């Protein structure tokens, strides 16, 4: 099945995918490339491109007096391993397209541009380029402008359903150092004891719930230490993360995890923290969620289940905006080799945003 | 202080150290190199050089009808990191020498050769080249010859004291694989739970004792798994070892450690196992130890405390020979950058073996 709106979405998507916006290394410029392309594809919009530095670039486009803001990040995660073809050359099959970012989340950007060119309805777009890694600057800078909007729709793969809540996120780098002064002589033995305590604690939070979400997703993703089997390891690196439910005390959680290290870890660095959506006290979280639900209803968007993954909708929400996550595709394909999104999803999403923007 | 015997020991040691016998890679040949040197420095001895293959070479030399056998391994561990000068160029200060293998254990080989050239007393030497790594062949092959000896003295740094007992040794390679079928999804979480159980078990054996030796020395020396903090790690490698006391059930210990992995480890490989010294039931161990004590007394060697490190004396003992460990230097310098041994230690050891061999 094909429509003019979908065909245009596919043409724009092929172009967007061809632009290298991998982050790292986030080699994104304010001039030329993808932003030059978008500037040329937004008729009737007042456009502004802001270079926040080091690859963090924003394009804020406004046409008319829109009440809603669509935010879409243009950066993608790095490619491979295992891609069967050039990740930057969008491929197409009978029912889907394959390319780096087609699912997360250039497909949404392509659809919004198509809608922008299919009618002159009011619309506000905020394209950023630093969502996939550390050192983000785009959204924080935009929030500092205090621009009014009844709601902000942040694009991420949600199978074209409005998601009103999601977990927060934390990532930590730990370094254990042997204490030759001894049961703590080994940095690896220390890491083992720390890990056992951390996992036990996570288990004690298994009954916490929010919107179908249960427990604390916790993950020790990297451990690297020692050299030989019988040689005492003087050092060990451990990287872990967790995804709190809204209203959970993240500061307290982090301190709890740090305190499980006896002796103290030589290094304990939270490399990133993102709030849950919504965030704050349980009362605030529920009130904010209901507000987002009312916006989704007003926009005729089917409501989807709360998700475990993180999005910048959490930032807009903490900033005082009613916010929701909405985009084509499934998170299951995000960050995968031969990442894909079905034409059905693209079609559903573009028709929906075109309705919001250009519909009667 | 200098003596002719010590001077000769130092000359031979400089030569022995200059021969590259690092293991790995164990690039040791039966022809040329160090074995050609030893063949030329053993007057009056019937000499045989056996190539067991792949760098495992033995030189068995006998003069007269000796009742004791001196075994010295000629291979050394690899050099660096941090050596301040060429590891193969023996350096000398006022009270010591520095070079790869001067302490473990070429110093002993140099002293024995010096003694062999200082008199024509009966003596039997067995120089091997595969003690420092896996795939040993020399000693096993020698034991298969069933040659009678009242005792075998194996050289290792014992500060010139006769050591009659030491721990056994085991090294294991484990691989955990995530089970995407789930609390076991992460190979690192599995490794953490395994480690906690292993350490707890080790603690439960803290009261076992033998010759001043207490507990089970256990060590998780390497852990390598995962890629990113919040990405589920599908695999993880863990290398650990332990050093049992004589009479401990090593087979049972290994199975216990393997059983702590739930689910089962994807890979569990004991890469090396060496018996304790002596080995067998407690009654046998004590009887064998006393026999070694009587030999040390007969040879006028001061008795040293049992050690935690491993030696091939354990192999000779399990083979039916009364065996002991005896050599110059301290294990503290073994395998270290700028490895050294004092002239005092070399002097004490060479005078002792010269007495055993050439003394009235």
């Amino acid at each position: 099945h094909m429509t003019d709106l979908l065909a245009s979405t596919l043409e724009h998507l092929e172009t967007l995918v061809s632009f290298d916006t991998r982050n790292p290394p986030r080699a994104i410029a304010a001039e030329g490339g993808i932003f030059d392309y978008l500037r040329a594809q937004l008729p009737g919009f007042q456009v502004e491109v802001i270079d926040h530095g080091d690859g963090a670039v924003s394009l804020y486009a406004v046409r008319g007096t829109p009440k809603y803001l669509f935010n879409v990040h243009l950066d993608t995660v790095p490619d491979s391993p295992h891609w069967s073809a050039d990740p930057h050359v969008m491929r197409r099959t009978e029912d889907r397209v394959i390319g780096l970012g087609v699912c997360d989340i250039k497909g949404a950007a392509a659809a919004l541009v198509a809608a922008a060119n299919a009618g002159d309805g009011d619309a506000a777009f905020l394209f950023s380029s630093d969502e996939e890694a550390n050192d983000p600057r785009c959204i924080a800078a935009f929030l500092a402008r205090g621009l009014p909007y009844d709601a902000v729709l942040v694009a991420e793969p949600t199978m074209s359903e409005a998601v009103l809540a999601h977990r927060g996120i934390s990532s930590v780098l730990m370094r254990f150092a042997g204490r030759a002064g001894d049961p703590a002589a080994s940095a690896l033995h220390q890491a083992m004891r720390w890990g056992g305590k951390a996992l036990d604690h996570v288990e004690s939070l298994a009954h916490a719930r929010f919107g179908g979400l249960t427990g604390l997703r916790f993950n020790i993703g990297r451990v690297d230490g020692g050299i030989k089997a019988n040689m005492i390891a003087p050092a060990a690196e451990l990287r872990f993360g967790f995804r709190p439910l809204p209203s959970m005390d993240v500061d307290g959680l982090l301190a709890t995890f740090a305190g499980f290290a006896d002796p103290a870890a030589a290094h304990f660095e939270e490399t990133f923290r993102g709030p849950s959506l919504p965030s704050g006290d349980i009362a605030r979280a529920e009130e904010r969620r209901l507000a987002a639900r009312d916006v989704a209803d007003a926009l005729d968007l089917p409501i989807g289940n709360a998700v475990d993954f993180w999005t910048e909708a959490s930032l807009f929400s903490a900033g005082g905006y009613t916010a929701l996550v909405y985009g084509p595709g499934d998170i299951a394909q995000a960050h995968t080799a031969d990442e894909f999104v079905t034409l059905a999803q693209l079609q559903r999403y573009v028709e929906s945003v075109n309705r919001i923007i250009n519909g009667s």
